[PDB]
């Protein structure tokens, strides 16, 4: 009974929190845990309208989330078909911005009419920057040189790629702060975003590093050398994840009807905008109109970490005349640190694995590991350039 | 199925209809009695055209309150995107109890923020303060010449010439209070950041209609002054924008608390020398290193971000709400207890618009206590979300620092 | 160091202090080379520098006439980079041909910036509240402006990070760069505020908020010293010409080399080809702080096809952060005093304090133009 | 003759730098010149107090300046000894800033009574990033990824090695901006500073890759990628020239005695003024008190490119207890992106050979190609910590 189990708990005997470990059932728990807390608002019927019911808590418990009391509905809409690499995308948005999916899906119109959009991957490769501490500067150094030798490397390599089908350590980089010692550790991992895969390996390549230099203390399995979820421009510069760039040309016709503008209006904005108002606003990684809209709506709908729009959407958007007579529109989009998986996390879900299913990159990649990822990346990227191309559009209309 | 001359009917009918008459999709709505099977059929439009028709069948779209989110929050709807809500509390902030309600996927983060809240609450809580409240728009316009962009920016600074601009904006609203001018000038271009309050709105659109009724203004006076875009990137919206940093945008605000020894040795599991050490070496040693400009603190973005959607913030702002600086330092008689401190100088936050308009996301904010507009006191519910907002980032730079530091 | 303190001679104590030194090096004969004679030390002697062994002379060359705001100036450049000075004299060749160069300055104030504490972040953001109050800021102006006759405070900008509150003073300062000056006006100040808040320490009274001498987005965002913009119109002719390439080559090398890859190198405020090379030598031969160069080159450089046939090109430069003077420091030597005259702007303008020193950066801004436009056409003719 | 001479130029319109060719010595070309200069100057007697006799010019002309007219004297003081890797340095220093040198001469004071300081060199490499263009951003990408392969690096690696004996191509570190490419080259270059010799390799190694890809167009052989005098994330973050830290321990007596303070006082402050002052700022690199002070005035002195003090000031200074006690000061000092070389340029001229003398690394070392440049940026590292140690001390004292 629901009332002597809330009685049993105002005895002090449970643990809010300890609900699923006790009840024999997911929604019952939440149910419970939603009238203990509605005795404690200063409005007791708050919850009314946060739905919880007819929900799989079963993949949410021990995974996702904890405390759970409900779920946050997110609208979700379809901006395409997006031409991109000749195939043709539906992609989906989570968002409560109105216009932002009708904006994107015009952009998307006018890429299409110009005949799609190009993209390729640059670089991937997940980061983990932990800071270890030497003695003095002088032992920090004697490390940093070690693991620059082609021996220390290897060796490390090892250690980190011992953790895990998919941790192969790339290139290492360090940086020095007197006796502090800064190591990004970089790699690949399948479809999956990574971090806890690259954690793993960085804990394990450390502790061989610890038997090499015994006077070496682990500060932070995370030094914010990485970075994750923090502005840096260590990520612009050498990238985190996924680094992927995009294009296209849009037809003098297309510009005018369907953008409402002309070229000439457009890279004005754009060079106004994008590159001398960011400049004077002290930008790091912020040269486009809104990549964080896109970037964002799509992480929401297919199960990625939101919080990780603060890097994955750092993006140069370049516009120029192109063509016969100079009336076309060449555009592009590049965006050297998008943060992304199709396994593991949200992605666990079946609502959002929906949405990934939807892109037709839903779960690993059997015949090519990584692949599902890489394809997710270049669509984030050139939904962004849909987006870029509208939003200027309408600033440059008015 | 009937023939399309003779075709309220029947689902294949609208389907065979909508491909014939070549009707785009999202104008459904406008066209089905219920707005759930506006959605239903776009649905089914959609499946004909993917790789894996099937990819829906787990997207819920069913007894949704689409009344509100049409026409207003989101277009071609084909269902939503359930977010787990987890809570973590009560936060002791400033003599009050708050359960803090956080949309997340990542597992741990709820149970490790709780975690933080807990800490301080056994030391006697937090306080917060807000320092600075005040929207921006940061439009770029153009002058024939840089000595004509010169004397549009000295106009701009004599007291006459802004009460005119101020004048303008005002009129636009109630809350529509220009605050100051920020000017910056680039040869012959002129961004001007206008800053402005906005009640319990986040306040963009209120912003940007006071933006351009001033330009039109300024325009009278400058004939030759062209308009080239109401927002030249020096607002900064979404991007991340040294600007924000040092002027602040939204909300500044400050956060702190002092927890007991005994406290970070029983609940942390780790000392106030450890977590100072790590501090330091991390959130500034580190982000310097990185090349950070604002992101001197462990993870804030994960809190902004559960809570902003939660919430019907706009998630998309977590780029500069994210900002924050976390401070830690050695405190009491013996120099054991931990004093923390988190400084957020640009929250950009609402409890009435957008998102905030939508039940489930109402009742978050009514969790809090926040819910719409203050008609006692305009903007004291966005100011008293961003203090929250501020207080439980707080609470998980707190967990995790000590998880980081322990093990 | 304490020979002209004793000795009558200062030449005498310099030759001294050298044999003295000698004794330590490892190579006795090395100062042979540098040299120490027939210099005027007693301008140097406590005031520029100590432990003097003589002087390190740097070639001095002249790049103009510039013709800027219908003047024409010769601009003293001190260097040792080859084809600096020549290639600075073919950009102001250029203008000079173009109708010449305009500038305004668009602000003006040396800034310090010292850092403060309170108890408690409560504490901090009451002292900050306190200050943005006009009664507030009356009384910390009254207290900063009564340390001198041209110290006059502007604004305040205040910034907390926990209890930590950073305070940026600004002010114009005559002529001088102002440091100095500054500094005793914030130290009255923070004395002033100190009576209301005797909770308050001074932890220093440069918190790094100012920014001096290291790179900082707060100079570029809000100016330091003086902000100035200076602008150009070059016939395509003269593009052709003198510089030997086109307008449209031009731009294409300014939006990809000063905007996009200043962009992917992360920069903040190098926006521009080689101001540092400009600012540094005209610094150098008019006895300003060369270390001042770090935040005084800051410079975004723009192009533009303008014109009837949209074949000319347009180009400004805008340097929101000169940090200069004329009157003080290295400008109290003679030598430098020869090139500040040369320019006309030798010490304090007597009828407008500030003149000089403002005509002096509008001088700066419109010579790094000149190098910018001829540097520029370099790398795009290639 | 004299007037002579004026009148023909003035005559024919002969430049005034054209003098050097004109006649036979290089002084009294300089003391015409002046006399031309003269006559148009609002002040004809501006020039009175400008140096120029007895100087040797043969060296300067055609090599360091143009169009001269004298000479600037800067006064050049002396700091020291510097105790430095078990050696004693006398530090010359060209200022006019009063105060600078003696302030730094205590920071010395302080750390010889130390014990000394340990620096260490930990990358060499001298840097120029030309921007180049492809058709398309696929086109780009291609480029990058060929320039990633073993074979392409070999093959660019030996066009630029070609060009000089020391151009020894480390690496390359690229970024994509659509179909632009940013191309950072980056090579030892001796004892010479470099940029001059690193900018041939760079031309021809682009000629190289011209051959591979025909398409491709080389729009400025700096596209300010380098970054070369400019302030920039990538020189903080990957290094340019030298990257060298420094450290030293002053003991608690030293700290109060020739200090004035107190090591908690100085931590406070470092912390409080380098870490968090220039964090709220927005400074990227410039977590230091007045490095350029310490490099600008060395610079001018060494015969350094002045200019360089923009990026070869990067400095984070770091300071913490130590000591049995904990009451012993522990200081660091790490600079990225020291710009600097004994060998070249200003170094070609007699009195700045002398303070390089002084110091014991004028030109080239013919046995350790590089290592008087690698000791000059040691020298300069350990100059700017005795400077922050001494500049720090007087703040914390109030
Ligand atoms: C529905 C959206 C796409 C959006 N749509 C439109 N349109 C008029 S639209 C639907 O035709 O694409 N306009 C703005 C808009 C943007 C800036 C402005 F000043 C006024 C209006 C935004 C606003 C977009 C906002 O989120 C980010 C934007 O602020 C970033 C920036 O440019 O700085
Ligand atoms: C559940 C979370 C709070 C989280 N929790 C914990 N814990 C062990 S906990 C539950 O006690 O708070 N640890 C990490 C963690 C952080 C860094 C690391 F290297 C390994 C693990 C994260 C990881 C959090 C991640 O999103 C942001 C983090 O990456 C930011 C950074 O510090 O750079
Ligand atoms: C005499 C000088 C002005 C100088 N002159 C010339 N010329 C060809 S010139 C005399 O015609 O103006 N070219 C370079 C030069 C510049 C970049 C390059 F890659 C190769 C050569 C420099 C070198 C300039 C150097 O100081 C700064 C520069 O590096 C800044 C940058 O653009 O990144
Ligand atoms: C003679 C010098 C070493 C100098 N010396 C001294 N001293 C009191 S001293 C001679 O004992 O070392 N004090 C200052 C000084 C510094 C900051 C201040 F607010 C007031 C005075 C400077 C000023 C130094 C200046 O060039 C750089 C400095 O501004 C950088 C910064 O700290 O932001
Ligand atoms: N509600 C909407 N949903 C999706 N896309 C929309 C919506 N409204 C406009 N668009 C986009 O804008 C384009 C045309 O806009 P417009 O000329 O205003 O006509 P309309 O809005 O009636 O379609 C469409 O092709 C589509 O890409
Ligand atoms: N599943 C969870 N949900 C919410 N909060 C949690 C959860 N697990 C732990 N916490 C938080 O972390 C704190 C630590 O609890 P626990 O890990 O059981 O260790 P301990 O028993 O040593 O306190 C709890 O007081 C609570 O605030
Ligand atoms: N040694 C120099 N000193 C000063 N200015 C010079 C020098 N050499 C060239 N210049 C400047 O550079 C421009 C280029 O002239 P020059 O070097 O003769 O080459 P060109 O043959 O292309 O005209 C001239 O306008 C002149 O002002």
């Amino acid at each position: 009974s629901d009332a002597e189990i809330i009685q049993l708990v105002n005895a002090k005997h449970i643990p809010a929190y300890k609900l699923e470990t006790l009840i024999e059932t997911h929604e019952r728990g939440v149910s419970i845990r939603r009238q203990l807390l509605s005795k404690k608002l200063s409005e007791p019927s708050s919850l009314q309208y946060l739905p919880y019911r007819d929900y799989n808590y079963s993949l949410v418990m021990g995974a996702c989330c904890e405390n759970v009391i409900g779920y946050m509905p997110i609208p979700v809409g379809v901006a395409g078909p997006l031409c991109l690499d000749e195939k043709e995308f539906q992609v989906p948005m989570a968002t409560t911005e109105g216009c932002l999916v009708a904006s994107t899906n015009r952009g998307c119109r006018a890429i299409g009419l110009g005949g799609g959009a190009s993209s390729r991957v640059l670089a991937d490769g997940m980061t983990r920057g932990p800071v270890v501490r030497l003695p003095r500067a002088c032992d920090s150094a004697e490390v940093k040189a070690w693991l620059e030798t082609s021996e220390g490397f290897a060796v490390i390599k090892e250690a980190f790629d011992s953790t895990s089908r998919f941790a192969r350590l790339q290139k290492l980089h360090t940086s020095i702060a007197g006796r502090n010692l800064y190591i990004r550790f970089q790699s690949r991992s399948g479809d999956a975003m990574g971090m806890n895969m690259i954690s793993k390996g960085t804990e394990k390549a450390l502790s061989k590093l610890h038997e090499y230099f015994p006077e070496m203390q682990i500060l932070a399995v995370s030094g914010n050398y990485c970075t994750d979820k923090k502005p840096a421009a260590i990520n612009w510069i050498e990238g985190r994840g996924k680094s992927v760039v995009c294009e296209a040309v849009i037809p003098a016709k297309v510009v005018r009807e369907v953008l409402k503008t002309t070229t000439e209006a457009m890279i004005e904005v754009n060079i106004n905008k994008n590159l001398v108002g960011s400049a004077m606003a002290g930008s790091i990684g912020g040269y486009n109109a809104h990549a964080a809209n896109i970037v964002t709506a799509i992480y929401i709908a297919c199960g990625q970490d939101a919080a990780q729009n603060v890097g994955s959407s750092n993006c140069i958007t370049l516009m120029e005349a192109s063509g016969p007579t100079n009336e076309d529109l060449y555009i592009s989009c590049t965006m050297p640190s998008i943060e992304i998986g199709t396994v593991g996390g949200g992605t666990n879900l079946l609502p959002q694995q929906a949405c990934l299913q939807m892109l037709g990159v839903q779960g690993a990649c059997k015949d090519n590991p990584g692949e599902n990822a890489r394809q997710l990346a270049r669509i984030v990227c050139g939904t962004v350039m849909a987006g870029e191309l509208s939003l200027m559009a309408a600033l440059a209309a008015g």
